[PDB]
């Protein structure tokens, strides 16, 4: 069964235009990722300065930017959570999202930065949210019935051992939330013809969880056949952005190959999970091996690969564009 949106390619014009990063886009991210780049576990100051940071960036874009915010039981007690939603416009039936964790692991060795874990996809979304607000605001007044929508769950990390109970707080209560949360076609913006709308989970036309990002060289595949046609514009972006001469190589004549044409079979336990449960299409956008640095001291900034990041966003930024036909 196809694509339910027919997805039309980047013109030429359009991939160039989204492959520059200027040395002001790099200055604009790298200032908007040091807003991130500090701790921020889950019930602390500093994370709460942060889900500041993140709704005022996104209000201050003209976002719809709403709080799914909730007391929850951990192996620590009772522990404030609160999921960071953001929708440029509300009212269009379908909604592309992008996904991240903005909470940091609680490590018992140490003070735990998570710069790959995820203070860089947390960046990311920010940075196409405001590099791309222009055409995002134009976009949102054509009717088409599809939007962006931009969720920073709470409480990704265990508390202790991971387990099904101590994982993934902030995932599995807004997933629930919207499951229930009943809504029919009529109450909506343009849905697709064929289109199944039960509740608010049937709105997500494809979550794009951002996870682990940062580090040199990522190895992603293709985790889920249902999204094999959404993934294949990935891998074709990175391709055309090779092709075109458009990614930070440490010489001439490389290409990078982050999104491998294939699929690979592994089991993860992340964000995903609870919307995947309930029939969300799912494109999992996280490094198979994880970094070196995974759970460790030293997920820091140092540690940041910036040439592999300022691709990632050139790969984003063209998916985006390409997605929404923007
Ligand atoms: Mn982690």
């Amino acid at each position: 069964l196809k694509w339910p949106r027919d997805l039309r390619p980047l013109a030429h014009h359009d991939l160039l235009y989204m492959g520059q990063i200027s040395e002001e886009d790099r200055g604009d991210f790298n200032a908007t990722l040091r807003n991130f780049l500090v701790p921020r576990v889950v019930g602390s100051q500093k994370h709460r300065e942060v889900r500041e940071f993140i709704v005022r960036s996104l209000k201050d874009l003209d976002w719809d930017v709403e709080e799914d915010c909730f007391d929850g039981q951990t192996p620590h007690g009772i522990k404030p959570f609160c999921n960071v939603i953001a929708t440029l416009n509300p009212s269009a039936c379908h909604r592309l999202v992008l996904a991240c964790h903005y909470d940091s692991l609680l490590h018992k060795e140490g003070t735990f930065i998570g710069a790959t874990d995820s203070a860089v996809p947390c960046a990311q979304l920010l940075y196409l949210a405001r590099s791309l607000n222009g055409k995002l605001q134009n976009q949102k007044t054509r009717g088409d019935g599809l939007t962006l929508q931009l969720v920073f769950f709470d409480g990704e990390e265990a508390f202790e051992r991971w387990s099904s109970h101590d994982s993934l707080y902030g995932s599995r209560h807004l997933a629930q939330k919207w499951h229930e949360d009943r809504t029919s076609a009529e109450r909506l913006e343009s849905c697709l013809e064929r289109s199944e709308i039960a509740n608010q989970i049937d709105r997500m036309e494809v979550m794009v969880l951002l996870d682990l990002l940062g580090a040199e060289n990522p190895r992603f595949y293709s985790y889920f056949g249902e999204t094999q046609p959404v993934y294949r514009r990935l891998v074709n972006i990175e391709s055309r952005l090779n092709d075109a001469g458009l990614m930070e190589l440490p010489r001439r004549r490389r290409r990078t190959n982050y999104f491998s044409n294939s699929s690979t079979v592994g089991f993860i336990e992340d964000d995903h999970i609870p919307f995947l449960k309930r029939s969300v299409p799912i494109v999992h956008i996280i490094p198979s091996p994880f970094p070196d640095v995974w759970h460790t001291l030293d997920d820091n900034e140092q540690n940041l690969h910036h040439p592999t990041i300022s691709n990632l966003n050139k790969i984003f930024k063209a998916f985006v564009s390409e997605y929404l036909q923007l």
